[PDB]
């Protein structure tokens, strides 16, 4: 019953939300987060679920309702493929930490090991990169010290190569035949609650809680926090990768997508809040232990959780049991999230091409073995730089633009009243005025604003104290545009491939393929003002 908390929690909420929150202060990130969850996240979540469940198609072939928008399905499939590259490397880190967490002297506790620089500092006898946990993550896991930047990235690390190989083999044998246990669905919440309890009882964590609950508004005057919050909203819920549409493809018709959207968004909100709470309790405790400030006590990159959660584990009694339990939780959660993403990709491209649906094993090998070879850039010596580049640009302005185009193609060109009648046929009740106003007007306007301020207010990409070269930002914007350009390219392809006059081309591009016999009789809904004045 209610296998929804095992979809409402994913590696985003527990790995990416921590550093996005910490990077943007305390609750100054939580105000835009819940705002976008109320006006944009939940409406588009419910819209994607209803679309997939009604049309019975994946992310690419759901756009037979307005053919000019299939480029958006291609774009979200490419977003998912881009995210998988650096997303399986986080699972490789999880597996390496789980393998290293089977000793009784955890390697992130003392710093008399071999991966330690002569500049270590121990609070048991600061610059937040000379601590045993940070020096284990950077030099004992990543081997980042052997890399001068993103230009000088070495060869893929051997042991991380083994971990990534295991991860990719597991993903293949999970996805090679199946169309897709509850303990791996409730263990995230158990671990998060244990961590919350210990964090609130930690010494020095009151300061972290005060810093987390403190809402500074000069940070809200700027635009970085809003773009971060929007991107995290569409990264956590999954709207923008084709995962919700591909998973609703297999739902029953009478399934209540409304209550699933409501409950998933609510669990996501409370889970992210409790996750930030635990994270900042650990951060306050770390600032107390290392005798520094909370603002410069840890990294603001993707490896923040691999320094925070080991540091909290190192305090609990029986630290090895909790290390093993936490990293099994993280590994299983990441594996489920990656199964979801790769199954979104495979379902989209297999409902699009029937030869890809017939050869499920070969196509799964092609999708998995390609994200393995391209994840070899993120497991190099300077692969944290490639992972930062991808995390910044693979799902950035791209996913916002993609969900904006989904909302537009469903609300304005397909019809929001047509979509509402579809939903009323599926479940039995019209969505409601709040939902239609968010689908048609509110969510598209906010998404357009965020995309525009994301393109016009763009900060150059940096790691902790390392500035990426300009060509790195050019490469990142090329990665972001490789998906945002699929929509106009498909519009121009579908326009230059439809026989007929200009108006017949427009009609055939905006009319669902199920009703392409109407254009012959010149009966097009979108060509009347009544269609666009439907609220
Ligand atoms: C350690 O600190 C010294 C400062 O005297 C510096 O010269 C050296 O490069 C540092 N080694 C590292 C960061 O590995
Ligand atoms: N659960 C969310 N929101 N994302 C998970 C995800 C997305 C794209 C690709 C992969 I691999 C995994």
């Amino acid at each position: 019953l209610l296998s929804v908390v095992g979809f409402a929690v994913d590696l985003a909420n527990v790995w990416r939300f921590p550093y996005l929150c910490y990077k943007n202060g305390g609750g100054a990130f939580l105000i835009p987060y819940t705002l976008f969850l109320i006006i944009a996240g939940m409406p588009l979540f419910y819209m994607e679920l209803a679309l997939g469940q009604y049309n019975r198609e994946g992310a690419a072939t759901v756009w037979k309702i307005c053919p000019f928008f299939k480029g958006v399905g291609y774009a979200v499939i490419l977003i998912a493929l881009y995210v998988g590259f650096y997303y399986n490397v986080i699972i490789a880190w999880s597996l390496y930490y789980l393998f290293s967490s089977f000793t009784l002297n955890l390697p992130w506790t003392d710093c008399g090991h071999t991966w330690n620089s002569p500049n270590c500092t121990d609070p048991k006898l600061s610059k937040y990169k000379f601590t045993p946990a940070a020096e284990f993550y950077e030099r004992g896991v990543l081997h980042l010290h052997e890399s001068s930047g993103i230009h000088d990235i070495g060869l893929p690390q051997w042991q991380l190569l083994l971990c990534l190989m295991v991860v990719v083999i597991v993903l293949y044998f999970s996805l090679w035949k199946g169309v897709k246990v509850w303990i791996t669905a409730t263990l995230p919440y158990f671990v998060l609650f244990v961590l919350l309890v210990h964090g609130v009882t930690l010494p020095g964590a009151s300061n972290g809680i005060n810093a987390y609950l403190h809402i500074d508004f000069y940070r809200l005057k700027e635009a970085t926090v809003w773009i971060d919050a929007a991107t995290q909203i569409f990264f956590s819920l999954g709207a923008g990768f084709g995962v919700l549409i591909a998973f609703a493809s297999y739902n029953k018709f009478d399934n209540n997508c409304y209550r699933d959207a409501l409950l998933t968004s609510s669990i996501n909100c409370i889970t992210s809040f409790v996750s930030g709470f635990a994270i900042f309790s650990i951060l306050g405790y770390m600032a107390h232990e290392h005798k520094v400030n909370i603002e410069d006590v840890a990294t603001e990159g993707a490896g923040l959780v691999f320094i925070l959660y080991p540091e909290a584990i190192s305090t609990l009694s029986g630290s090895t049991f909790w290390a093993v339990v936490f990293f099994v939780m993280l590994l299983a959660l990441g594996l489920d999230s990656s199964m979801g993403g790769m199954e979104a990709v495979i379902t989209g491209l297999a409902d699009d091409f029937q030869v890809l649906k017939r050869h499920r094993k070969l196509f799964t090998f092609g999708v998995t073995f390609s994200t393995f070879l391209l994840a070899l850039f993120c497991i190099t010596k300077g692969g944290i730089y490639v992972l930062t580049l991808l995390d910044t640009f693979a799902a950035g302005t791209s996913i916002l633009f993609a969900v904006l185009m989904e909302a537009i193609g469903v609300s304005w060109f397909y019809g929001v009243d047509r979509f509402s009648n579809d939903i009323q046929q599926m479940m039995g009740f019209r969505p409601g005025l709040y939902w239609r106003l968010c689908w048609k007007f509110v969510s598209p306007a906010f998404l357009l604003f965020v995309v525009v301020v994301s393109i016009i207010n763009f900060k150059p990409l940096t790691y902790d104290d390392y500035i990426f070269p300009p060509w790195a930002n050019w490469v990142g914007w090329g990665i972001a545009l490789s998906s945002m350009v699929l929509v106009p390219i498909y519009v121009i392809y579908k326009f230059l491939s439809t026989q007929g006059s200009l108006w017949e081309r427009l009609a055939y591009g905006i009319t669902p393929e199920n009703e392409h016999h109407l254009v012959a009789q010149r009966d097009i809904r979108q060509f009347q003002l009544q269609h666009w004045l439907a609220i």
